[PDB]
């Protein structure tokens, strides 16, 4: 199935993406590049406090429909 779900970047602006929970984290951030044009490797998403780990799905993170990520630029 699918959800979407909002990725929050610390200009404030906060952008729809259509997940499905069974995506890696790095398949979340290949949509990202999609949509916004920012490459996987400029990425960091976190979540509850944590950065989340490519190889981890949306599901093992409990990451419900409707939920923010913040995207954060990787240095």
């Amino acid at each position: 199935g699918s959800m979407q779900i909002f990725v929050k970047f610390r200009t404030g602006k906060t952008y729809t993406l259509e997940v499905e929970p069974s995506d890696t984290i790095e398949n979340v951030k290949a949509k990202i590049q999609d949509k916004l044009g920012i490459p996987p490797d400029q990425q960091w998403l976190i979540f509850a406090g944590k950065r989340l780990e490519d190889g981890r799905t949306l599901s093992d993170y409990n990451i419900q429909k409707e939920s923010t990520l913040r995207g954060v630029r990787r240095l």
